């Protein structure tokens, strides 16, 4: 709905895929290098699962840009885009609440 600097990217990781350090790493880094087309990448936060315990957010990627157009130009580039052999699917999320890291 409403463009935030926000960006969240849905149907890219399997919780499994983020228990290993280096492989979380690498996502990570892969996601930064390919957000960092469309624009200035301040920060990401990807929620690592515990097996157990509620992670809210855990399977999604959430990165935060420097501006609100530049995160509409990254939503622009990934949304559709063919990724694990899947679909990737966005939304924008609300500032105040990724800063807070209060996810869904």
């Amino acid at each position: 709905g409403h463009p935030t600097e926000v960006l969240c990217l849905m149907n890219m990781v399997l919780p499994e895929e983020l228990l290993d350090d280096e492989e979380y790493e690498e996502i990570v880094e892969d996601v930064r290098d390919e957000c960092s087309k469309y624009g200035l990448v301040k920060s990401i936060e990807i929620p690592r699962p515990v097996d157990g315990v509620e992670v809210p957010g855990c399977g999604k990627i959430f990165v935060e840009f420097t501006s609100v157009f530049d995160c509409q130009k990254a939503m622009q580039g990934l949304t559709g885009r063919k990724f694990a052999n899947r679909v990737v699917v966005t939304k924008y999320c609300d500032p105040d609440s990724y800063h807070r890291r209060d996810f869904w």
